[PDB]
């Protein structure tokens, strides 16, 4: 039928810390959040999917991004670090299990790690 991205966010682990977390995420200039995980140390277990309906299709050069942050109710959020990932293996093959590290503000690799599942498929289950 109608076709959608699906991003089933799992976990975010090796956090630094303890603090309220949030995650951000986008596709087509269309972001969603979270809800904000309270009073979390090391791991993150967001466990929320997110919905982008396609109109038409999605072409491989096409970017999926992840923003984690520290969150706090009277202050700016801090952004911990970026995952970016181009949707070719998803459009050929449906479906794609990503475990990664992140990425901060300089390009550099950081510990904290990324868990999630990302489809595109049938908005109805088929
Ligand atoms: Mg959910």
């Amino acid at each position: 039928s109608h076709m959608a991205l699906i991003v089933h966010l799992k976990t975010v682990s090796e956090l630094r810390g303890r603090a309220d977390r949030i995650a951000k995420v986008t596709f087509r200039g269309q972001s969603f959040y979270s809800r904000v995980l309270e009073n979390c140390e090391d791991v993150a277990d967001f466990d929320e999917t997110f919905r982008w309906p396609v109109a038409s299709s999605i072409d491989r050069n096409e970017v999926l991004e992840i923003q984690i942050f520290n969150y706090s109710k009277v202050f700016s959020n801090k952004l911990i670090g970026t995952f970016r990932m181009v949707l070719q293996k998803v459009v050929e093959e449906n479906r794609v299990e990503v475990s990664d590290t992140l990425i901060d503000d300089n390009n550099a690799i950081i510990k904290t790690s990324l868990s999630m599942e990302v489809r595109y498929q049938a908005a109805d289950g088929t």
